[PDB]
């Protein structure tokens, strides 16, 4: 568990050189596919009529070797954006011969330069490429970190280095990408090879890069200190980088010549490997998420359906969640009962969408260890669930339990409540309806009842990633609004991305609702200020809620409750990216609409510059009541 390649622009013989390489311990070889000095005539005779093979042979390796071990280089020589007429034509037809003769291999990638500013006929090359014959070679656009023009030695007596900081211009190769990535029209096939130089830049110019699409990084030897035994180690600084690259699960490539010239080869390998298990291993949060890193779901909607059994069982798989519920009805009894009236005065609990059970087995837990008592209602309307509780009643709690199979809006009771709990709550909070169900359910709380939650909030905050971008735009279907998947949310961990500001409260609600004309549709505004150059591709939400006083949960990153797993953020997409510069605020609106058969967000950026409405009228996105 840690993928790495060697780079090579030399190969003798492409049977011996894998072997060599294979057995220094690495998975994979990016070579030449031609000879990477045999410059190529298209045009001008007699060079055009070169005679011969014009390179190797496919059946020097198997097929399978083609599609697994080799990642192919572009000639160097080929330059689509040359300023003569002559060299742009003949590396035109070189990059489709070569990028032609990947895709005769079958090869898994291929990888070009990002080297200069116009890459402009290099991408319009590519696109073509893209849309001819069936192919699905992935392209690592190779991109330094830092444009080899930003580190030369100061040696040149009149033309010195720039001693002066442009926060800007140290990001210019990030401008590379990001316009070669906007030309070719954002293909989920073109991703990032990132090169890694001797001295790093500011974190400014790295964090650019977290969100973008990186499928490899690129070590050369050179980058790589001397410790005492005569062994090749990184900075401190490099370190903290390839931690970061490991979690992106990016694949790593040693390019340049041994210069631990001593110490043998795998050497270098060897330290990556060091570096993979020499880091922290996955908390609980984390192993319950390997699997779930920037997969899109649709936001549950237990109202408008009825929930798999299996769905409630990871419900149930939260020791957090339930402790925190079962503590606060622990608080909430003894505040209500006291000792004295600890016999005489049996509470009225009422567990509203009781699921398989969870919450009333933290009810009769919590009413033990406060040693009081309570008359349990169990009201669920999923009739499956009801089979679950029905029998988990016959058979387990007594008398003490009594099963109600109504929607809590439409029960009438027998009796009033002294506590309504409920877990309604969203990754969004309010988005399952928790307002609406627990509005029409508060008729028969006591005139002085508790809700738990008695109170829950949502945040939100701009994020960058062309990653997720890229995956909403994969959600097209047949027969909707061709844009309908950006005007809707997605629950999701999100993983490759980049929180641009921090998050803020958006629409917050109380248990009991005191104030009449209730209305829980809702405006509000918010202003995000943006510390780096980026592009907003959406927002991120979150949520916290006080069950009961300081008894609460979040999944707001900054408070999260450590170990509660139930909930993943959402994600608010935009259709269209909106490129922000370092200072500029980011001005979002959010709208929480309704009728009386559906509730919807809509939602607006206003600064720098305005989106559309995103789902007016819950065009492309409602949740049922
Ligand atoms: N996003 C999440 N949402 C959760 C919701 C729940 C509660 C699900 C229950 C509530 C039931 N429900 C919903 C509306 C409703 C209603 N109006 N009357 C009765 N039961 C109702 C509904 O039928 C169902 O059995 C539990 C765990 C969750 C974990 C996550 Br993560």
């Amino acid at each position: 568990r840690v993928s790495s390649g060697r780079d090579l622009n030399c190969v003798p013989e492409i049977a011996d050189t894998l072997g060599a390489v294979a057995k220094q311990g690495f998975d994979f070889l990016c070579m030449p596919v031609f000879h990477p000095r045999f410059k190529r005539e298209f045009i001008q005779e007699p060079a055009k009529n070169r005679p011969g093979p014009q390179t190797r042979s496919d059946l020097l390796l198997s097929g399978r070797d083609w599609n697994t071990l080799i990642v192919g280089k572009l000639s160097p020589w080929i330059r689509p954006d040359s300023k003569v007429e002559k060299i742009r034509r003949n590396s035109e037809a070189a990059m489709l011969q070569e990028l032609n003769f990947g895709a005769y291999l079958g090869l898994p990638a291929f990888l070009l330069p990002l080297n200069q500013e116009d890459n402009t006929n290099l991408a319009r090359v590519l696109t073509n490429h893209i849309h001819t014959g069936h192919h699905s070679s992935m392209f690592w656009m190779r991109v330094p970190l830092v444009a080899p023009e930003d580190l030369r030695d100061d040696i040149i007596e009149n033309a010195p280095t720039t001693h002066t900081e442009e926060y800007s211009g140290e990001e210019k190769t990030w401008m590379w990408w990001h316009n070669f990535r906007t030309l070719c029209d954002y293909s989920k096939r073109i991703a990032v090879a990132l090169e890694i130089g001797a001295d790093l830049p500011s974190n400014h110019v790295i964090d650019r890069w977290l969100g973008e699409p990186i499928k490899a990084a690129i070590l050369p030897t050179s980058i790589f200190l001397t410790n005492k035994k005569g062994f090749p180690v990184l900075s401190k600084m490099h370190q903290r980088l390839i931690f970061r690259l490991l979690k992106l699960e990016v694949q790593f490539i040693i390019t340049g010549t041994n210069h631990h010239s001593e110490k043998e080869f795998c050497s270098y390998l060897q330290y990556l490997e060091y570096l993979s298990q020499n880091r922290p291993p996955p908390n609980a949060y984390e192993l319950f998420a390997k699997g779930y890193e920037d997969y899109l779901q649709s936001p549950l909607q237990p109202l408008m359906d009825n929930l798999e059994s299996q769905t409630y069982e990871v419900f149930e798989k939260d020791p957090i969640k339930y402790s925190q519920y079962q503590q606060a009805i622990y608080k909430c009894l003894l505040d209500r009962v006291p000792e004295e009236e600890k016999d005489t005065n049996v509470q009225v609990l009422m567990v509203l969408g009781a699921g398989r059970g969870p919450l009333v087995n933290a009810s009769l837990r919590a009413a033990k260890q406060a040693d009081r008592r309570i008359k349990l209602y169990a009201v669920e309307k999923n009739p499956n669930a009801v089979v679950t509780l029905e029998n988990w009643q016959f058979e387990e709690w007594g008398s003490q339990v009594t099963v109600v199979s109504s929607d809590m809006r439409e029960w009438v009771a027998p009796e009033k409540a002294d506590i309504i709990v409920s877990e309604l709550l969203g990754s969004f909070a309010d988005n399952e309806l928790s307002p609406e169900c627990l509005d029409g359910a508060q008729h028969f709380l006591k005139d002085d009842g508790v809700s738990i939650p008695g109170e829950y909030t949502s945040f939100l905050a701009p994020i960058s990633s062309s990653k997720l971008y890229n995956e909403v735009r994969a959600c097209r279907e047949k027969d909707r609004d061709p844009e309908a998947q950006f005007e809707m949310p997605y629950v999701v961990r999100l993983h490759n991305f980049h929180q641009l500001s921090a998050p803020q409260p958006c629409f917050t609600f109380s248990h009991p609702n005191r104030d009449p004309m209730i209305d829980n549709n809702r405006y509000c505004t918010l202003e995000f200020p943006v510390e780096v150059n980026t592009v907003l591709h959406g927002f991120a939400g979150y949520f916290e809620t006080v069950l009961y006083q300081d008894i609460t949960l979040s999944i707001r990153p900054e408070t999260h409750s450590p170990g509660m797993f139930s909930w993943f953020p959402i994600l608010f997409p935009i259709k269209q990216p909106i490129t922000v510069r370092e200072g500029q605020t980011i001005c979002v609106r959010f709208w929480r609409c309704s009728n009386s058969k559906k509730v919807w967000y809509e939602w607006a950026v206003t600064a720098p510059v305005c989106s559309a409405i995103h789902n007016p009228t819950g065009r492309s996105y409602t949740i049922g009541l």
